[PDB]
């Protein structure tokens, strides 16, 4: 998770924190339990990216709470979804999307990103629950 902090200077900042172990506990609880499309655990999904999240801290986070239909439903649409929202938002050219929804192609990496852009940070939020919903059956 990210936390922005500002100086009284008037400057924003923000630093990286540490996975939150109780929520990737959780969301691995309810992963197993409740299965990702049960209204709990996608609540949590979209819950935890309303915080400001990181590509880095996301992929932790993907891999740990869920086990073999993560990458899947919620990755694999993640990627399409990330890039189809590119084609569409750098057929304008913001300049944003193509690297930085997705996690870093080439330049923006987590650093770029965690600085955020009001429009960045919509798109990025809805469109990582979006993928990382899609789970029909859970279990082995």
């Amino acid at each position: 998770p990210v936390t922005e902090t500002v100086d009284g200077q008037g400057q924003a900042w923000r630093h990286h924190n540490g996975f939150d172990f109780a929520v990737i506990k959780e969301l691995k609880t309810a992963a197993s339990q409740y299965g990702a499309t049960a209204p709990y655990t996608l609540a949590i999904v979209e819950s935890v990216a309303d915080n400001w999240l990181t590509p880095t801290d996301w992929n932790t986070l993907v891999r740990a709470v869920l086990s073999g239909g993560d990458h899947l439903l919620w990755k694999s649409e993640f990627f399409e979804n990330c890039r189809d929202t590119a084609k569409r938002n750098q057929q304008a050219g913001n300049g944003w999307d193509f690297d930085m929804l997705t996690g870093s192609g080439n330049y923006s990496s987590t650093d770029a990103q965690m600085q955020y852009d009001p429009g960045l940070f919509a798109q990025i939020q809805a469109a990582a629950t979006k993928a990382w919903r899609k789970l029909p059956v859970k279990g082995d």
